[PDB]
């Protein structure tokens, strides 16, 4: 997260870290057994880490649970990042408490102009590289579809939306991938892609979760 703020320990209790020997992506806990992340975060041997603040120190509130299965969206296209969404099932149910909690799926899509909360342990520099220890947060508005398409001509599908600041300086970044964009208490987006981070006229592009609720519900009901 570039140009954000320190969230505060366990204030984003649905935020997870995906670990394959190291943190590589974020995700969102949607019930005691399932995590929503980006399909571009797919790999084998995922351990889900819940209740994290400092990802490099065991602070006492963590739950580390191995993934039993990963389900990439059937229409995910890794070239265009269309349908950039994946479900991860935990080997055992998480214990839900104040520090580990699920985030609601949306019933309707979010509105242009709505300020959303984006979070992760990704790069905090727009140029250069610095990774934080503690969870970072950013408040950013959903942009109009026309401004989103103008920013990325020929690349924005109906399964994507832009959020952030066209002046640059504030954005999600590498290492935030798969993490939550929460708007009005619902998981509305997943950190997906963008040209660089926090660049002028290049806002963040996010998977449009409201398009996937049917697929999510059907998949969780059968796996
Ligand atoms: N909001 C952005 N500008 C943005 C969002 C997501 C990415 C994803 N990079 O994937 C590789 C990785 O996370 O290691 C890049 C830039
Ligand atoms: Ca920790």
């Amino acid at each position: 997260i570039v140009g954000g703020y320190t969230c505060g320990a366990n204030t984003v209790p649905y935020q997870v870290s995906l670990n394959s020997g190291y943190h590589f992506c974020g995700g969102s806990l949607i019930n005691s057994q399932w995590v929503v992340s980006a399909a571009h975060c797919y790999k084998s041997g995922i351990q889900v880490r819940l209740g994290e603040d400092n990802i490099n120190v065991v602070e006492g509130n963590e739950q580390f649970i191995s993934a039993s299965k990963s389900i990439v969206h059937p229409s995910y296209n890794s070239n265009t990042l269309n349908n950039d969404i994946m479900l991860i099932k935990l080997k055992s149910a998480a214990s839900l408490n104040s520090r580990v909690a699920s985030i609601s799926l949306p019933t309707s899509c979010a509105s242009a102009g709505t300020q959303c909360l984006i979070s992760g342990w990704g790069n905090t520099k727009s140029s250069g590289t610095s990774y934080p220890d503690v969870l970072k947060c950013l408040k950013a508005p959903i942009l109009s579809d026309s401004s989103c398409k103008s920013a990325y001509p020929g690349q924005i599908t109906s399964n994507m939306f832009c959020a952030g600041y066209l002046e640059g300086g504030k954005d999600s970044c590498q290492g935030d991938s798969g993490g939550p964009v929460v708007c009005s208490g619902k998981l509305q987006g997943i950190v997906s892609w963008g040209s660089g981070c926090a660049q002028k006229n290049k806002p963040g592009v996010y998977t449009k979760v409201c398009n996937y609720v049917s697929w999510i519900k059907q998949t969780i009901a059968s796996n």
